[PDB]
């Protein structure tokens, strides 16, 4: 149907949108903290501690298989990033703090996201 290519051309315009999003907020992590999931090689008591793991290779594999419908699920995986972090690392880390300055830088970006996927629906 033309509804239905009408409403794909929509999905792909917000992934368009959501690739430069990710690539601002990646940005702001210039340590690559957040680069890539977490090793279970590495880290093996892991998934006892952080129940959905997050980073930014799984968002982009999933951005680009159109996977997020709308902003609010992009964003959800991109709490994920920092609230795991902040929960499996103490204050005094670099983890931590990376996380926290993520956080924060991130916010600038997303409230501009916000005004601009409403802006052109």
């Amino acid at each position: 149907s033309m509804e239905q290519v009408a409403m794909e051309l929509r999905l792909t315009e917000l992934t368009r949108l959501l690739r430069s999003v990710l690539d601002q907020l990646q940005d702001k992590d210039p340590a690559r903290i957040f680069a890539q999931p977490v090793s279970l090689k590495e880290v093996p008591d892991y998934l006892d501690h952080i129940k959905h793991p997050m980073d930014f290779a799984t968002m982009r594999k999933r951005l680009e298989a159109q996977g997020y419908k709308n902003l609010h699920e992009f964003e959800e995986d991109f709490d994920l990033i920092i609230d795991n972090c902040m929960k499996y690392n103490a204050r005094d880390t670099v983890f931590y703090r990376a996380a926290v300055r993520l956080r924060d830088q991130g916010g600038v970006v997303l409230r501009q996201a916000r005004r601009e996927v409403d802006s052109i629906g």
